[PDB]
């Protein structure tokens, strides 16, 4: 194809054509949709692999010259090696469905988007005895979930999902995303993975270096084809330097495959529901998670939710108020009894044979009991369209998609998430949480949120819904997200993870010692790729051709 | 003036005095002695900083020409430019009682070797709601331990130990070194971690790059002076590239500070021991841990010891035989019948509220009773004397020095770690303990080793005991150990620590594809430290101004 | 040409095309097949210069661009001067039938295949008072022969042949080939070559570099078209550095023209077979033959031929029995006893005047009968289609084609050569050949194999036959190899010759040194050929354009 949308840095027409006719010759034109012209959102179910399509940003911002999706591992190593000779930014995706943090778009305008997942789906092995699979690229949840169901190893192993089933298990690992069970960190859970580099070549991370002993049915295979060790998946540091940081929420290679922990069927397990009544008991149930967590009373990653995150669930904006503004905390209250839930909801499950269960139950009621007002339900004690149902599920490994139903608050909705870290205390859970309310009020947004719990910390995940067809609202909420960064830089509080438009401004917060970190990243960045292929501006990791005057935000 | 013993590669004896000269003025003539006469093996107690004190290779051949002891972060900074200046290559080392790896000699006889404990031994910081501790290298497992006792602080938080608690707890967390509690895995359970890269500028990882927020009280202090934000210690990945690992088992940089999660008191603890009669009782007791350990009954890292290890430190190998050659089959498990114990031992420990305890422990004592004639016994149970009274102060976290005792095994006691990997399984470990066994005899050793029990891999340590003073067993000692290696990479295994002599053979058993890895990890050694100056031929990483011809071994 | 099968490393699509016409036009369409489509394996009489006919990869793993011929020297300087202009590399075959070590086929994909002696074939002289010949690529033995047998000169100079005549003269030379006469070491047997350079340069060496003096009709030739000196072919060293053996088995060059050496007619011969009955009598018949061979008593190349040799040729493997696996040892002798011959069979002859070859025989006679049931004979006392009456003709410089007959001992077969070197001694020739064996039963294939007998040294040429299109065949001769190689390492017998696949395997095994040899001819070929145009990868010798992390096998 001939005449893209828009030409990534320094490339001449003629020159595209030349590189994007060689792959033509690679993937077959069955594997490359050049964007010629109007670039639509889609939905959940067809991710778009054009832009981001829940843009705070003008829709085509963040857009792409090209979709490439490689068959295998070989046409990766040719593709790189190909946009080295024409110098040829690349982006890759293994789904496409971070939405929130920009949805499949690359960082710098006219990038091939690089689809890793369309032909690489294959869920390589599923290891019982070692309790681990391995996964390429489009390996999603409900596939490698459907996969354990056809096999009948639902009673041996079990998944760790995040709220929606349709991720990349491969690609969540590698931003470090969260999900429900005790194998939440899905980043944690990993062991040996696989990489193609900007100059070419294939690795194999921790123990997947120790290679396969040579044997009779193994001979003739290309380095992606080739077995793993014995230890490979079940110990990831292997000898020398842990290298696998460097592939997490960065722009240092392609990721071919990845080896995941699966937590073995506990024989036993029951979801519930603490409702907490008035907005400011999250500062004391905090405080009575905090040993409940460090002690592993709580097992799982429970989470507490704003009220207005359950309600969003059951329903939009306007079945509730037909008011433009946000919702008081009146309202808020009226809201909650309504649907029989607390201004925050503590959801969350327990794992193993029933007199354990017992035990650390007994001790969870207990403890939670010091708040005025405190209800405890199971999913039998709640009604069928109820949150706990849904939550029963995500916290047993089971994909769900009714979690989705919250970004139609507000009419054409699309969520940006702020997701500053905050420690397992009320006066900092409280702090930080009345620091984003505040400013959502300033911008004229209901605050949604949600708090993951991890074991030390907690990951505050602002749910920042917005009408994308709304121009003010936008600039309202980019306003938003750009002062949010600071209030919470200002105390202490960094961010997890972002969309591609404040990837820059949220690196400057890491800045200890006079940007010490990103020169740090930026040094191993242009030694690793020396031309700048692979997703340049990822993480705010520019390499050295591009000017940091002219790309960052 | 100054006249050493060895001088690095290609230095002049004036390059060096002047080299030593700046230094001894920088820091002061108490903080450097000069190599200059025959090297003294020296104590645990008193720990030799020249030479490896367990010497397998030649007792000169690993020799310092020098060692330096900052005062602070600055003399690091000040001495690294120093190195820069010169090509000067330097070697860190926190406490130097890495002993059965080396201890505190470099790779390149006439490194100087860079005391950074003696001075930097302060613990910075305890923390109490965050359950963490950040220290710098001069802190010891006992110095911490000494700590928590001092403040009454054992009632609210618990310690992990290896086995010794001599160690650096800064030194042994970046050799992914193994304790016994489940914080075992040292390395896992840090978060945010001060470095001087080898261009001097200091780098704090995870939230250590997001700075605390500048007040007047903590203004105009220096960078390594600095406090960290409020989730520097809490959540270790920050945003962006997870660089953390590049400094694990790497020459990478110098490491200041260290953040460390500390498991809370678990308000109820009871360790055990149970005996296998039997040499083939392994196959089914690893068959019958596998699945324990996996659901988490079995929730430290216990540990399955060879009757051998047991008794080596009740007492010396004379105290049980005459013996020249090594002790036989009929003679090993009449050692088993003289202390009560098993051909093999299985310590381990219970964590948490009594009820719990108790499901754990039925299910436990219940599974293994499938190996016949087994035995249980609680600390109370089993002598005074006995190992078991011992490791249950280790698996509490509190130090002792009693495992120091299988060293003095044979005269002039030196160890030394054979430590390859191995799959959770009965059949696999077998194959595992055959092949090393038949090695040591042909070597004329007693084999000697525990395994230690990760989620799913074990770490099975082969614990090399040998006389120093006799050269003839050095050799077959040396041999033993190469051949191990080579013999173990045929089956899959690789080890995830070794000693100085053996880190260039090992580094090439994590050869897949073409040696992928090594090259990968020199492109970013070469980046990061332009001069070759920290640590050359650390983990077989060797930079560019080193020859592969002339130093690898 | 527009569109090829594969293309080479970087090179764009256009590229190939301006490069691939830019040679049309210098060598004519006559001259230029591009491989666009499917590539069949052909035969010893229609070789293919494409692929390895005889493959043990996948048919299409070493595969050509582009076939050229060049009509002389001087469009050979035009097209290495091209290719360095667009970083093209070439693969120089003079005939191509290196069937069993990859026949024509290129190591790296999308080379040209530079047939060399599709045009350049002429006998350029033969000498008789110096006793020699010289030869461009295309000059075979049977070609050399029918010149010879043209112009009366049966009678005062003879060939040395190697088992088929197809080959290239100077082809085989070069590779270092083996042939039976007295003059078998064709290597040996060269003075002065010419060569062109990757820089373009043509080059003579030994006293070629000495010129012919100017004289009134020589005058206005082209380097190449020029006469060579009195002694360029009687006298190899010339004056300074020989640097003959750069161009033998490497990639410094294109050879275009070779001296060599012919034996003239004795005066007198005779071949012989000496059949020798039990397998083990190898052993024995070894240390006798050193003797021999030490003090000219065997003056040619004679072999020692296990008996499935002569019988493959006699027969497929069908016509002996349908069985699927390696005949038994007992059926071996079965087979034997039908044919008359021993389980090994010593092929030899005596050269000069019939009281020399008495005295000799006399010699030869006695020496063996040591062995029992030793057995005898000439040509005269054999059956018409006997091995001896083949050998008879080979022993005399003689072509045949007869020995092909072996290929077909399985359906749709194809040979591969472990050729690992032995010393004339019987604990090492069995010793090496017991291990062969074992190796060979391991795979399932029937040992069939031949010792060239050296003056101080055997080349043992295993004749690994397959059935080209059973892929589980393939994995397990590949297997087979790859394990012989390390086998055969470990009991230090290294290899004088291989396939293109274990090129890099086989020069791993001449590592003495940490590599050191394998790094010096890197600096001489990276400083000859600074583009890296000729042949990389022969002899797993890579230029520095070609990482060895992805290109070694
Ligand atoms: C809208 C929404 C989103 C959401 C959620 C709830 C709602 C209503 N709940 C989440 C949760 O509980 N936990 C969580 O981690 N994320 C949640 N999200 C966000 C989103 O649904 C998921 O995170 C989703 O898994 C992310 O998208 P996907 O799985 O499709 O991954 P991707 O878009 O393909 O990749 C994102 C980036 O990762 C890097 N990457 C990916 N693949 C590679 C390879 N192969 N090599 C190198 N880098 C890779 C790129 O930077 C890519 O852009
Ligand atoms: C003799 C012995 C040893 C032993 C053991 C039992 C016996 C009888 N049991 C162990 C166990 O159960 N678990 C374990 O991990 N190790 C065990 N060992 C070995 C040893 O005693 C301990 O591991 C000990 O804690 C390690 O020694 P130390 O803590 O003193 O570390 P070091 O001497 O400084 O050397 C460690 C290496 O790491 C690099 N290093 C260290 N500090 C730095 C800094 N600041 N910067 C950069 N690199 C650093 C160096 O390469 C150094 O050699
Ligand atoms: C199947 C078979 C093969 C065989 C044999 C018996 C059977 C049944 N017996 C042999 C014997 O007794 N002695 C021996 O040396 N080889 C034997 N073989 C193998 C094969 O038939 C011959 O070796 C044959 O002579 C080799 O093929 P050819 O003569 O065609 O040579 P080539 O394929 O063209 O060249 C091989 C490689 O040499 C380098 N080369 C060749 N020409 C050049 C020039 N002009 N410049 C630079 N390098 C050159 C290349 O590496 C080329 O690939």
């Amino acid at each position: 194809e001939f005449r893209p949308l828009t030409l990534p840095p320094k490339l001449s027409l003629s020159d595209f054509n030349e590189f994007i006719q060689d792959i033509i010759r690679i993937v077959g034109s069955e594997n490359v949709e050049v964007i010629s012209s109007k670039i639509v959102d889609g939905s959940y179910m067809k991710p778009t692999h054009t832009h981001d399509p829940h843009h705070v940003m003008d829709q085509d911002y963040f857009l792409a010259s090209a979709i490439v999706a490689p068959r295998n591992v070989a046409d990766v190593q040719s593709i790189v090696g190909l946009a080295n000779k024409f110098s040829f930014p690349l982006w890759p995706i293994s789904i496409g469905r971070n939405s929130g943090f920009g949805g499949a778009a690359p960082r710098v305008s006219g990038s091939v988007v690089l689809d890793m997942g369309k032909n690489m789906n294959r869920v390589l092995e599923v290891n019982v005895e070692g309790a681990y699979c391995v996964v390429e690229p489009g390996v999603t949840y409900h596939d490698l979930h459907n996969y354990l169901e056809a096999n009948n190893l639902r009673d041996k192993l079990w998944l760790d999902v995040p709220d929606l089933g349709g991720g990349s298990v491969l690609g969540n690992a590698v931003e470090r995303g969260v999900g429900y069970t005790p194998y939440g960190d899905h980043w944690m859970m990993h062991s040996g993975m696989e990489v193609v580099l900007a100059n070419g070549e294939l690795l194999r991370t921790g123990m997947g270096a120790l290679p396969d002993p040579k044997r009779p049915e193994t001979m003739g295979l290309k380095p992606e084809d080739q077995p793993w060790s014995k230890i490979a998946h079940l110990f990831p540091y292997g000898f020398g330097p842990y290298i696998d940081g460097l592939f997490s929420q960065s722009n240092m290679g392609i990721v071919t495959k990845i080896g995941i922990w699966l937590m073995p069927n506990p024989r036993g397990y029951q979801s519930y529901l603490i409702t907490l009544p008035k907005d400011g008991d999250l500062k004391q149930a905090v405080d009575i998670i905090r040993p409940l967590r460090l002690g592993m009373a709580l097992q799982n990653v429970p989470t507490i939710r704003h009220i207005l995150l359950d309600a969003a669930v059951l329903g939009d904006k306007r079945s509730y108020s037909s008011r433009t503004e946000p919702l008081s905390d009146e309202e808020l209250d009226k809201i909650a009894k309504q649907l029989n839930l607390g201004r925050w909801n503590f959801y969350g499950a327990l794992y193993g044979p029933e007199p354990i269960r017992r035990v650390l139950w007994e001790t969870i009621k207990d403890a939670f009991s010091a708040i005025p007002g405190v209800k405890f339900y199971f999913p039998e004690d709640t009604p069928e369209n109820s949150v706990l149902r849904v939550r029963d599920k995500t916290m047993q490994g089971i994909p769900t998609y009714d979690e989705l139903k919250w970004i139609d608050w507000l009419p054409n909705g699309a969520h940006l998430f702020f997701s500053p870290i905050a420690k397992v205390s009320g006066e900092d859970a409280m702090m930080q949480y009345a620091v984003t309310k505040k400013r959502c009020q300033e911008a004229g947004l209901d605050f949604i949120g949600t708090f993951t719990v991890g074991m030390r910390e907690m990951h505050h995940i602002v749910c920042i819904v917005f009408n994308k067809k709304d121009l003010i609202q936008k600039r309202k909420v980019q306003w938003l997200m750009r002062t949010l960064i600071d209030d919470c830089a200002a105390n202490g509080w960094g961010e997890y993870r972002t969309h591609l438009a404040f990837m820059d401004q949220i690196m400057e917060t890491y800045n200890w010692n006079n940007s010490s970190f990103l020169r740090f990243n930026e040094v191993l960045k242009n030694a690793v790729d020396p031309n700048g292929i692979i997703a340049p501006g990822k993480s705010g990791v520019w390499p050295s051709q591009y000017s940091h005057v002219t790309w960052k935000l």
